[PDB]
């Protein structure tokens, strides 16, 4: 390799042009920076791994030697070229030393918000090819403004890369000569592993529990820390309770108390609010049988079931109506049928009964109107209170009639067998009513700490 | 003080580098101490972090500048050499930390651990002294830290061939977003790509507030009738869809990128108006209302089955049962349309199917409708193997069991899957007896 070579034999003679005492600023411009122009011309050296490159940018400051060597080594087809006013009569030369077609714009010494402008515009120019950022040249703000640009876009375009010229200075108070290198500035989601756990924690913080339990998994992998998958447990229970699969709810939280039980995991910060999370995979279990068992005597499970629903309709409430009044029926209609459930049946119709509740709900709405095989919402109502049940006695006739509407429409919405778009004041009613009667559930049973949100996370 | 400075600097002109030194040096430092001048807008610091390279003096004026109790000094090897003049300039104690001068990742490192030492209080990272790679990586952890740890802040001391002595200025470095506006924008796009259409709408609402254009009121139209759409509110979908159209029709936005894609925007909104019809007159006639809503529920079904699959079973199911209502709709009947030999004949294929005593319901099941659409020698479920229907009966009488109707059933994942590959045929034969238009199916591209 002649020019590497020849290149060395010229850093050594310029040792000994030094040592004699001439003005090292014109030995260095005559005697060493053709040969190093000419390595980087022949052979582009670049780390950590070679990329290619199909537009760079470059801020240019009081240095042009050093913008032409990064120019060489991204070695992109299309280069700009972010410079000072008073670097522009540098442009010729390194239009010159590099044989490249520049594009200069020009920015000044301290437009940090010009910086961030102009690369939005030529990401926006360049959107779907590899774009190199060189902050090599220029003030600490216009660099530090580059490198942040860079690191900001490459969310939106993941294809930036920011570089710079890495000098190692080695009596000769200067860089050596072949040494210099272009490297790629890592961005630090990259470089710090653990970073991931930030915004795990973010995302669980909203609810958005697969999310999270992606990164803990991930964070498995990158790191090699265990804690983490417990972490990732926790929010893949939370998941499937959301998701209403309670089955893979307890097997994820059983596995998580289980790794919480040994001696190796006790101080990891979930063994904190330890009585909370065995509260509610006791609730996990509760749901699993009585899904399993369909028995209305074990209360706490139509306990968690009709809550979760309440919970999911409640949040839907917004944004997603008909879902929300979906969840919200499936939770009223379970906690009624509850109701019926302290009383003897579940169809154990006396005639003097099905008489008397003809009367009642005609009364409530003529007595000409039938009565189904399977009793409705506004039936099971009429049924459980014409028994004067307690918390359905306690009802109010001004709520009464104006619940009567939206009670009437439960298979008829759009989600189960009708077309119904669901009024939101119905909605808001069937919640309120059902969240009552999950309240005077909630007495009746036997509850741990009784925590409805998410554990926190500890760290 | 400060107009004694520059008395100092003509003085200097004057009298003209060691000379800077005894000359300017101590007076520059004195009106940094006594109060030091902060911008844009002055505030306390806690915590300073300072990178330091080849240049104490301007780091000098930074710890000054700041104001900040506990000082942390990232140095490299050779500037440990700087650390007594940088105690003796700004009279406080140094928390020295080495580093290599390129080694980036340990300036990451740095920032985060004294980051979780100082949680919740204001702190300085100060880049203005060490290499380029020191400094903008400083700056880059700050900005990316800045998400989680919100009181963070970059900032530098902003400077013949000297500097006028007292120009220099502690400024605080913005981030992208602080000072570009419009990348909200940005934001909105990402959103809108995910599928969470309302901050979209939401982000391009702000957009029109303060940029003044209302070009990005289109787009907000725009995911405003995704949401409603993907809520099944078809009506709000319809409205939406309705004035942006109107929009795009004005001259005034003839350049507009959606209307790049009008051809395709226009159909969907039509596909709305189908439904709308639909479901107002509850009628199966309407064709195009059905193979709409049958689709949008399918969709739905599709991006639940991996993590809802409750979810996602209930919306297949109501897919499914539509387009069997539909079929049904061909021969004239509903839901009650029963005579003695269909039923008994209903009976025994059933029960061939899966033992001939079976009892069927008053209003035909799912499994009870399909078998007695064969029984009617309807083409599209007529070409089904007896295979795969006694594969989908278990899944078929499941309708109103699952867990979100009537019952408390979990779906396995094949059941659901039958379901909406029933379901998709039979979409695809109504597909061909509609005329719905170029019907892009998913949303449509923003266009920029
Ligand atoms: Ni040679
Ligand atoms: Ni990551
Ligand atoms: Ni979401
Ligand atoms: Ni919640
Ligand atoms: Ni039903
Ligand atoms: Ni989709």
């Amino acid at each position: 390799s002649n020019a590497m070579e020849d290149l060395d034999a010229l850093w050594e003679r310029y040792r000994e042009a030094v040592r004699a005492g001439g003005n090292p600023q014109a030995l260095y411009q005559e005697m060493v920076w053709p040969a190093l122009l000419a390595l980087w011309r022949e052979k582009p050296r670049v780390y950590p791994f070679p990329q290619a490159f199909a537009v760079s940018v470059h801020t240019l400051g009081t240095s042009p030697e050093a913008t032409a060597l990064a120019i060489l080594g991204a070695g992109a087809e299309r280069v700009y070229v972010l410079h000072t006013p008073e670097s522009a009569r540098f442009l010729p030369r390194l239009r010159q030393d590099t044989g490249k077609d520049l594009y200069p714009v020009e920015i000044g010494k301290s437009d940090v918000e010009a910086i961030y402008r102009e690369v939005k515009r030529l990401l926006e120019k360049h959107p779907e090819v590899p774009v190199a950022l060189d902050l090599t040249s220029g003030t600490k703000a216009m660099s530090a403004g580059l490198a942040a640009a860079g690191f900001f876009f490459q969310r939106f375009y993941p294809k930036v890369r920011v570089v710079y010229v890495d000098n190692e200075d080695y009596e000769l108070r200067r860089p050596r000569a072949g040494t210099e290198k272009l490297r790629i500035l890592p961005n630090p989601h990259e470089a710090l592993a653990e970073v991931d756990a930030l915004f795990a924690k973010e995302l669980y913080g909203k609810g958005e529990f697969g999310q999270a339990a992606a990164y803990f998994r991930g964070m498995v992998g990158r790191t090699g820390n265990q804690a983490y998958a417990l972490y990732a447990l926790l929010a893949e229970m939370y998941r499937a309770w959301r998701a209403l699969d309670f089955g893979e709810a307890l097997k994820a939280g059983r596995k998580l108390l289980g790794q919480l039980s040994q001696n190796v995991w006790l101080n990891h910060p979930l063994n904190a609010r330890r009585e909370a999370l065995e509260a509610q995979v006791a609730l996990l279990e509760a749901v699993d049988r009585f899904l399993k068992a369909r028995d209305f005597a074990l209360k706490e499970g139509v306990y968690g079931l009709a809550r979760t629903l309440l919970h999911l309709a409640q949040e839907a409430k917004e944004e997603a109506a008909v879902l929300a009044a979906l969840y919200a029926y499936r939770a009223l209609e379970l906690l009624l049928q509850e109701r019926l459930a302290l009383l003897g049946r579940r169809p154990g119709l006396s005639p003097e009964e099905a008489e008397a509740l003809r009367k009642a709900l005609a009364e409530l709405l003529p007595e000409e109107v039938r009565l189904p095989a399977k009793l409705g919402l506004l039936d099971l109502l009429a049924f459980l209170r014409l028994k004067g049940d307690e918390a359905l006695g306690r009802l109010s006739l001004a709520e009464l009639r104006g619940l009567a509407g939206a009670l009437k429409g439960r298979n008829s919405a759009l989600l189960v067998h009708g077309f119904d778009v669901p009024s939101p004041k119905a909605v808001e009613g069937i919640a309120r009513l059902a969240q009552g009667l999950l309240q005077d559930l909630e007495a009746r049973t036997a509850l741990g700490p009784l925590s409805p949100e998410p554990v926190p996370l500890g760290f």
